[PDB]
């Protein structure tokens, strides 16, 4: 007996088209999401071109077009250079992220100061999401306060700022946060099993007291996301491994397993993966669109999954049970048992939808 | 310029039939919602015959069928007999309306043991409301907590009450909560104009520390609904007045003039009155729906709103600025300045469609 679910989100996911498509593209990496049981996805802007720019986000938008396979949205990227540029094409982004941390040099913001600029020139209606670990999450916190907005925080992934962002919601602030399921099922435990190349992410795995802290505060996270990062196994086991993992194919069975487990409910997972998504981003609705699993199936997790280009997963050797064995997206067969069945080109841009339009004040 | 809002949801109306259709039908309630923005609504069980038991269910949704030009679901009602018995059809309604303070005899419970009883058997996976004022608020937490649940408190009106929320939140508890538009727009200092008559509500109105709470404390509001609550002007005036406002026709009125004043943001509303009653509720999407607004139009609300049969309001006098132009329901014209264009019987009980169904474990 398969349980029916509606469409699920995942809002951070990078899939390296432009420039990175030996990693992943737009038609492997929504492959990918709808085996994992996703039907719409956003994508990161820290391609090659990075989307900071019109041109580029115009370039972004017609790959995607023509590659996808289930729904998206774009994200724009902050630069050191664009504040005050992007009035014209934000409405038609999922969001305007902010890398706070270490990343590529074209968006790197070198003060404070352009994180408040940012905050003050982006249009109010419209998500803002940051890249902000440790100490970081405070301080963009206070940018936010400073600005009189709100901001959701990408992947929490320590008792440091679980506890952070916790008691901000208890003072009433409007900040919102995800966390990536590296974060929830991995931890130092694993790192000799990993190695240090695989095992490079960021933010990087925590303590098992991190990892007890963010099931504790379960309540605090409103969003589950993968951080699909795929880079390939040449790239993760070489000189210089780029941070990443992964995601979207494993994320749905390692969290049904933790339903199944009474972990967290199956609403606790439809409010992380569906409602708060949903509403965080103003995404619109997917009619005739629904993913049914089988939550008895015991299984374990190969070297690599079927669809990303990554060709590696760091959830190797784990035993879930819950799997995704059909997908109808917009009232067509998008998976069934292994195999996806429409072609690059099938997913939209949400945006675009009229349902997908962010309200805003005339 | 108009404003396009998605299709607002209102948990928390009583539209009187069967029973009590001199004061409102679901013909005319849902007339009186579609003219306030309103496109689904979830109504309350304490009609005459009270909705709870399957007979008188299936009853109830036969007449909104027929009657209903919005789209709705229907609440069942726990009674002093009832806890164990509606397993078979609580699937089918909104959620089970627990009445804990004073109200018809037929809802009445008597003992907390009788609430435990309704959080035991009621199926876990489904909603379950409380209408709770001050200390029960805190009662009905604890049960709730005893039998490891969550639960939605209704019209919230007091600053002990939002604040004994706001502090469970803060330890995580599984618990939210909605106001309703007196209580964030009328106060004691309006008994003087309203009369001990038409100012009887329950929960009453608060002082004005009580409602600069509610908005003080707006972040601790998941939903706005009305607690459309229709009597006939004759019988708010006479000797035994019951307790009660009309506020369909009102509520997106006087919130979107707070909106244009800046006490709350578009998208708080739109949390408010969509994204939250979707997710807390489980109700689905309606396809083709939306709502059209002047942000400009300032008027004077009258002795009585068109619709509702209730034929009266308590905020005759209050000057709004914003007003619903058109709502068009699944691909309709349901509403323009002043005239509903459905009929009786458009409307549709969103728990038969295959998207409304509250997912569950097998
Ligand atoms: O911030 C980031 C970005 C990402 C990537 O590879 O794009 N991978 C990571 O591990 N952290
Ligand atoms: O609890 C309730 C129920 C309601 C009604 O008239 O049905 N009116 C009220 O004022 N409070
Ligand atoms: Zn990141
Ligand atoms: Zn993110
Ligand atoms: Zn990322
Ligand atoms: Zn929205
Ligand atoms: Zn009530
Ligand atoms: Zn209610
Ligand atoms: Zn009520
Ligand atoms: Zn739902």
């Amino acid at each position: 007996k398969l349980v029916r679910l509606p469409g699920l989100i995942d809002v951070h996911v990078h899939l390296r088209e432009p420039g990175g498509t030996h990693k992943e593209d737009f038609a492997s990496g929504t492959a990918a999401a709808l085996a994992g049981g996703i039907t719409m996805v956003c994508a990161m802007p820290n391609t090659r071109p990075p989307i900071i720019d019109a041109p580029a986000l115009a370039l972004a938008q017609k790959l995607a077009e023509a590659g996808a396979r289930c729904d998206f949205a774009l994200f724009l990227g902050a630069s050191s250079e664009n504040a005050g540029t992007l009035g014209t094409v934000a409405g038609s982004a999922a969001g305007l992220k902010l890398y706070l941390n270490e990343t590529l040099s074209e968006l790197r913001l070198d003060s404070v100061v352009q994180w408040m600029e940012h905050f003050e020139t982006w249009p109010s209606h419209l998500p803002i999401v940051a890249h902000a670990e440790q100490q970081t999450v405070a301080a963009v916190l206070m940018v936010a306060q400073l600005t009189q907005r709100s901001v959701h925080i990408c992947h929490v992934a320590r008792k440091e700022e679980i506890l952070l962002i916790k008691a901000a919601k208890a003072r009433g602030l409007p900040v919102t946060c995800e966390v990536a399921p590296h974060h929830l099922f991995l931890s130092h435990d694993d790192l000799e099993r990993l190695g240090p190349g695989k095992g490079e992410v960021r933010p990087e795995l925590g303590s098992r007291q991190d990892v007890e802290a963010l099931w504790e505060n379960m309540a605090v996270i409103d969003c589950f996301a993968s951080d699909h990062a795929p880079h390939t196994l040449e790239e993760k086991c070489g000189s210089r491994p780029p941070p990443g993992f992964p995601g979207l194919e494993t994320m749905l069975p390692l969290l049904l397993t933790a339903v199944s487990e009474g972990r967290l409910s199956l609403d606790d997972l439809l409010q992380r993966l569906h409602h708060n998504p949903r509403r965080i981003f103003h995404l619109p609705p997917q009619e005739d669109t629904y993913v049914e699993v089988d939550l008895e199936h015991e299984w374990t997790i190969p070297s690599h999954m079927p669809f990303s280009k990554a060709h590696w997963t760091p959830f190797e050797g784990q035993k879930v049970k819950g799997t995704v064995r059909r997908v109808v997206l917009r009232g067509e067969v998008a998976y069934i048992d292994g195999q996806v069945l429409v072609p690059p080109g099938y997913g939209q841009d949400v945006r675009k939808w009229p349902q997908g339009a962010v309200p805003q004040l005339p």
